[PDB]
Protein backbone atom coordinates (compact mmCIF):
# COMPACT_ATOMS: atom_id res chain seq x y z
CA UNK A 1 0.00 0.00 0.00
CA UNK A 2 1.27 3.34 -0.82
CA UNK A 3 -0.20 5.33 2.57
CA UNK A 4 0.87 3.81 6.40
CA UNK A 5 -2.17 5.26 8.78
CA UNK A 6 -0.25 6.75 12.05
CA UNK A 7 -2.91 8.71 13.41
CA UNK A 8 -6.25 9.64 13.59
CA UNK A 9 -6.21 13.76 13.24
CA UNK A 10 -10.23 13.61 14.57
CA UNK A 11 -13.16 15.00 12.91
CA UNK A 12 -15.11 12.27 12.44
CA UNK A 13 -18.18 14.41 11.31
CA UNK A 14 -18.20 13.04 7.41
CA UNK A 15 -15.51 10.60 8.13
CA UNK A 16 -12.80 9.64 9.83
CA UNK A 17 -9.18 11.17 8.63
CA UNK A 18 -5.65 10.04 9.09
CA UNK A 19 -2.24 10.89 9.17
CA UNK A 20 -0.07 9.03 6.94
CA UNK A 21 2.88 8.40 5.19
CA UNK A 22 3.47 9.07 1.45
CA UNK A 23 5.71 5.83 1.07
CA UNK A 24 5.99 6.21 -2.67
CA UNK A 25 6.88 9.88 -2.03
CA UNK A 26 9.79 10.19 0.48
CA UNK A 27 8.01 9.55 3.61
CA UNK A 28 5.85 12.69 3.44
CA UNK A 29 3.42 13.40 5.55
CA UNK A 30 -0.22 13.48 4.01
CA UNK A 31 -3.90 13.75 5.35
CA UNK A 32 -5.91 10.95 4.23
CA UNK A 33 -9.87 10.53 4.45
CA UNK A 34 -11.45 7.70 3.30
CA UNK A 35 -15.36 7.81 2.35
CA UNK A 36 -24.49 8.15 -5.45
CA UNK A 37 -23.59 10.71 -8.53
CA UNK A 38 -23.61 14.09 -6.20
CA UNK A 39 -20.43 12.70 -4.50
CA UNK A 40 -18.42 11.77 -7.59
CA UNK A 41 -19.17 15.40 -8.53
CA UNK A 42 -18.00 17.35 -5.39
CA UNK A 43 -14.77 15.35 -6.27
CA UNK A 44 -14.27 16.56 -9.90
CA UNK A 45 -14.77 20.10 -8.59
CA UNK A 46 -12.21 19.51 -6.00
CA UNK A 47 -9.58 17.94 -8.50
CA UNK A 48 -11.05 20.93 -10.51
CA UNK A 49 -9.21 23.31 -8.22
CA UNK A 50 -6.14 21.74 -7.61
CA UNK A 51 -5.51 22.14 -11.44
CA UNK A 52 -5.07 26.01 -10.56
CA UNK A 53 -2.35 25.13 -7.36
CA UNK A 54 -3.81 28.49 -5.48
CA UNK A 55 -1.03 29.00 -2.58
CA UNK A 56 -4.25 29.91 -0.17
CA UNK A 57 -5.93 26.35 -0.33
CA UNK A 58 -4.37 23.18 0.95
CA UNK A 59 -2.90 20.74 -1.76
CA UNK A 60 -4.86 17.51 -3.15
CA UNK A 61 -2.41 15.00 -3.83
CA UNK A 62 -4.14 12.10 -4.76
CA UNK A 63 -7.52 10.41 -5.33
CA UNK A 64 -7.54 6.53 -4.66
CA UNK A 65 -10.49 4.39 -6.32
CA UNK A 66 -12.58 5.86 -1.69
CA UNK A 67 -9.68 8.03 -0.14
CA UNK A 68 -8.63 11.41 -0.80
CA UNK A 69 -4.99 12.13 -0.18
CA UNK A 70 -4.21 15.94 0.85
CA UNK A 71 -0.45 17.57 1.86
CA UNK A 72 -0.82 17.32 5.84
CA UNK A 73 -0.10 20.78 7.93
CA UNK A 74 0.99 20.05 11.37
CA UNK A 75 -0.90 23.59 12.80
CA UNK A 76 -3.79 25.17 12.51
CA UNK A 77 -5.34 28.49 13.30
CA UNK A 78 -6.72 27.46 16.85
CA UNK A 79 -2.84 26.41 17.79
CA UNK A 80 -1.30 29.56 16.35
CA UNK A 81 -3.57 31.32 18.77
CA UNK A 82 -3.02 28.92 21.74
CA UNK A 83 0.71 29.39 21.33
CA UNK A 84 0.79 32.89 20.23
CA UNK A 85 3.14 34.94 22.68
CA UNK A 86 1.41 37.43 24.73
CA UNK A 87 0.45 40.57 24.21
CA UNK A 88 -0.45 38.06 20.90
CA UNK A 89 -0.50 38.61 17.10
CA UNK A 90 1.24 41.32 15.71
CA UNK A 91 -1.25 43.46 13.43
CA UNK A 92 0.94 43.72 10.82
CA UNK A 93 0.73 39.69 11.10
CA UNK A 94 -3.20 39.79 11.39
CA UNK A 95 -3.05 42.07 8.25
CA UNK A 96 -1.44 39.34 6.28
CA UNK A 97 -3.12 36.34 7.19
CA UNK A 98 -6.37 38.22 6.84
CA UNK A 99 -5.31 38.75 3.17
CA UNK A 100 -3.93 35.03 2.49
CA UNK A 101 -8.03 33.96 3.70
CA UNK A 102 -9.73 36.66 1.32
CA UNK A 103 -7.66 35.57 -1.39
CA UNK A 104 -8.44 31.30 -0.67
CA UNK A 105 -12.54 32.52 -0.01
CA UNK A 106 -12.31 35.19 -3.80
CA UNK A 107 -10.80 31.86 -5.45
CA UNK A 108 -13.33 29.60 -3.93
CA UNK A 109 -15.98 32.21 -4.96
CA UNK A 110 -15.26 33.01 -8.09
CA UNK A 111 -15.61 29.21 -9.25
CA UNK A 112 -19.14 28.92 -6.96
CA UNK A 113 -17.65 27.07 -4.28
CA UNK A 114 -19.27 28.03 -0.51
CA UNK A 115 -17.10 26.74 2.03
CA UNK A 116 -20.27 26.25 4.44
CA UNK A 117 -18.04 25.65 7.67
CA UNK A 118 -15.10 28.23 7.20
CA UNK A 119 -13.89 28.06 11.37
CA UNK A 120 -9.95 28.35 12.78
CA UNK A 121 -10.00 24.40 13.32
CA UNK A 122 -10.26 24.10 9.24
CA UNK A 123 -7.70 27.15 8.41
CA UNK A 124 -4.33 25.68 8.35
CA UNK A 125 -1.17 27.98 8.87
CA UNK A 126 2.48 26.23 7.23
CA UNK A 127 5.42 25.97 8.55
CA UNK A 128 6.43 29.08 6.31
CA UNK A 129 3.37 31.08 8.04
CA UNK A 130 0.99 30.64 5.11
CA UNK A 131 -2.41 30.66 5.48
CA UNK A 132 -4.11 27.08 3.69
CA UNK A 133 -7.68 26.71 3.53
CA UNK A 134 -9.50 22.73 4.41
CA UNK A 135 -12.32 20.46 4.76
CA UNK A 136 -14.78 22.01 2.62
CA UNK A 137 -17.01 20.72 -1.03
CA UNK A 138 -17.70 17.16 0.76
CA UNK A 139 -21.56 17.01 2.27
CA UNK A 140 -20.94 20.83 16.63
CA UNK A 141 -19.45 24.63 16.38
CA UNK A 142 -22.39 27.12 15.25
CA UNK A 143 -19.55 30.25 16.36
CA UNK A 144 -18.91 30.99 12.58
CA UNK A 145 -22.70 30.70 11.19
CA UNK A 146 -24.34 33.39 9.24
CA UNK A 147 -27.47 34.20 10.91
CA UNK A 148 -29.04 32.90 7.43
CA UNK A 149 -27.73 29.65 8.06
CA UNK A 150 -28.83 29.75 11.33
CA UNK A 151 -32.70 30.86 10.24
CA UNK A 152 -32.21 28.05 7.42
CA UNK A 153 -33.25 31.34 5.14
CA UNK A 154 -29.80 31.14 2.52
CA UNK A 155 -26.58 29.38 2.22
CA UNK A 156 -24.89 31.28 -0.13
CA UNK A 157 -21.14 32.67 -0.22
CA UNK A 158 -22.25 35.65 1.82
CA UNK A 159 -22.44 32.88 4.30
CA UNK A 160 -18.03 32.57 4.47
CA UNK A 161 -17.79 36.83 5.02
CA UNK A 162 -19.78 36.18 8.08
CA UNK A 163 -17.50 33.48 9.11
CA UNK A 164 -14.42 35.71 8.46
CA UNK A 165 -15.66 38.91 10.36
CA UNK A 166 -16.06 36.58 13.39
CA UNK A 167 -12.24 34.63 12.87
CA UNK A 168 -11.12 38.28 12.14
CA UNK A 169 -12.49 39.64 15.28
CA UNK A 170 -11.01 35.90 17.36
CA UNK A 171 -7.28 37.41 15.88
CA UNK A 172 -7.23 40.13 18.23
CA UNK A 173 -9.42 39.28 21.56
CA UNK A 174 -8.10 35.30 20.61
CA UNK A 175 -11.59 34.41 22.50
CA UNK A 176 -14.22 33.83 19.81
CA UNK A 177 -16.98 36.32 19.68
CA UNK A 178 -20.35 34.54 20.04
CA UNK A 179 -20.31 31.48 21.51
CA UNK A 180 -24.40 29.89 21.39
CA UNK A 181 -25.13 26.34 22.71
CA UNK A 182 -27.70 26.57 20.01
CA UNK A 183 -28.49 27.66 16.49
CA UNK A 184 -31.53 30.33 18.71
CA UNK A 185 -28.85 31.42 21.66
CA UNK A 186 -26.45 32.37 18.70
CA UNK A 187 -28.94 34.26 17.15
CA UNK A 188 -29.07 35.93 20.44
CA UNK A 189 -25.38 36.53 21.05
CA UNK A 190 -25.28 38.13 17.33
CA UNK A 191 -27.81 40.54 18.06
CA UNK A 192 -26.64 41.21 21.29
CA UNK A 193 -23.59 43.23 19.63
CA UNK A 194 -24.74 44.33 15.91
CA UNK A 195 -28.00 45.03 17.19
CA UNK A 196 -31.74 44.12 16.23
CA UNK A 197 -31.66 44.86 11.71
CA UNK A 198 -34.74 46.29 10.14
CA UNK A 199 -37.87 44.31 9.41
CA UNK A 200 -37.00 44.75 5.55
CA UNK A 201 -33.69 42.93 6.19
CA UNK A 202 -35.56 39.74 7.95
CA UNK A 203 -35.86 36.68 5.30
CA UNK A 204 -39.22 36.18 4.55
CA UNK A 205 -41.15 32.72 5.58
CA UNK A 206 -38.68 31.73 7.97
CA UNK A 207 -39.70 30.07 11.13
CA UNK A 208 -37.82 32.77 13.58
CA UNK A 209 -39.28 35.87 13.82
CA UNK A 210 -37.93 39.31 14.05
CA UNK A 211 -40.05 39.84 17.83
CA UNK A 212 -38.30 37.12 19.21
CA UNK A 213 -35.30 38.98 20.18
CA UNK A 214 -35.60 42.10 22.70
CA UNK A 215 -33.93 45.35 23.93
CA UNK A 216 -31.56 44.63 21.32
CA UNK A 217 -29.92 47.87 20.70
CA UNK A 218 -26.37 48.11 19.07
CA UNK A 219 -23.08 47.68 21.23
CA UNK A 220 -19.90 49.74 19.56
CA UNK A 221 -17.43 47.01 18.70
CA UNK A 222 -13.90 48.52 20.17
CA UNK A 223 -15.50 47.46 24.14
CA UNK A 224 -15.89 43.49 22.11
CA UNK A 225 -12.47 44.24 20.10
CA UNK A 226 -9.76 46.06 21.33
CA UNK A 227 -6.70 47.44 19.63
CA UNK A 228 -8.90 47.26 16.40
CA UNK A 229 -7.82 49.98 14.11
CA UNK A 230 -10.96 52.54 12.27
CA UNK A 231 -10.04 50.76 8.91
CA UNK A 232 -10.23 47.41 10.68
CA UNK A 233 -13.55 48.39 12.32
CA UNK A 234 -15.00 49.22 8.92
CA UNK A 235 -14.23 46.15 7.57
CA UNK A 236 -14.88 44.25 10.24
CA UNK A 237 -18.64 45.82 9.93
CA UNK A 238 -19.09 45.28 6.43
CA UNK A 239 -18.52 41.62 7.10
CA UNK A 240 -20.92 41.28 9.97
CA UNK A 241 -23.95 42.90 8.40
CA UNK A 242 -27.30 41.19 8.89
CA UNK A 243 -28.30 41.02 5.51
CA UNK A 244 -26.07 38.86 3.31
CA UNK A 245 -26.96 41.05 0.17
CA UNK A 246 -25.47 44.40 1.46
CA UNK A 247 -22.79 42.02 3.37
CA UNK A 248 -19.46 42.76 0.91
CA UNK A 249 -17.62 40.11 -0.98
CA UNK A 250 -13.76 38.76 -0.79
CA UNK A 251 -13.27 40.10 -4.31
CA UNK A 252 -14.67 43.73 -2.94
CA UNK A 253 -13.02 43.14 0.19
CA UNK A 254 -9.02 42.44 -1.05
CA UNK A 255 -9.50 45.96 -2.31
CA UNK A 256 -10.48 48.03 1.10
CA UNK A 257 -8.23 50.47 2.55
CA UNK A 258 -7.19 48.30 5.60
CA UNK A 259 -5.12 47.19 2.87
CA UNK A 260 -2.90 49.31 1.69
C1 LIG B 1 -10.61 16.77 4.01
N1 LIG B 1 -9.37 17.05 4.73
C2 LIG B 1 -8.81 15.91 5.45
C3 LIG B 1 -8.77 18.26 4.71
O1 LIG B 1 -9.30 19.19 4.12
C4 LIG B 1 -7.50 18.50 5.40
C5 LIG B 1 -6.19 18.53 4.92
C6 LIG B 1 -5.34 18.73 6.03
C7 LIG B 1 -3.97 18.87 6.22
N2 LIG B 1 -3.48 19.08 7.44
C8 LIG B 1 -4.35 19.15 8.48
N3 LIG B 1 -3.83 19.34 9.70
C9 LIG B 1 -4.60 19.16 10.92
C10 LIG B 1 -5.12 20.50 11.40
C11 LIG B 1 -5.70 20.38 12.81
C12 LIG B 1 -4.61 20.03 13.80
N4 LIG B 1 -5.14 19.07 14.81
C13 LIG B 1 -3.39 19.44 13.11
C14 LIG B 1 -3.80 18.47 12.00
N5 LIG B 1 -5.70 19.03 8.40
C15 LIG B 1 -6.16 18.82 7.16
N6 LIG B 1 -7.47 18.66 6.77
C16 LIG B 1 -8.67 18.67 7.63
C17 LIG B 1 -8.60 17.65 8.78
C18 LIG B 1 -9.36 18.30 9.90
C19 LIG B 1 -8.97 19.74 9.79
C20 LIG B 1 -8.95 20.02 8.30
Amino acid sequence: QQYECVAEIGEGAYGKVFKARDLKNGGRFVALKRVPLSTIREVAVLRHLETFEHPNVVRLFDVCTLTLVFEHVDQDLTTYLDKVPEPGVPTETIKDMMFQLLRGLDFLHSHRVVHRDLKPQNILVTSSGQIKLADFGLAVTLWYRAPEVLLQSSYATPVDLWSVGCIFAEMFRRKPLFRGSSDVDQLGKILDVIGLPGEEDWPRDVALPRQAFHSKSAQPIEKFVTDIDELGKDLLLKCLTFNPAKRISAYSALSHPYFQ
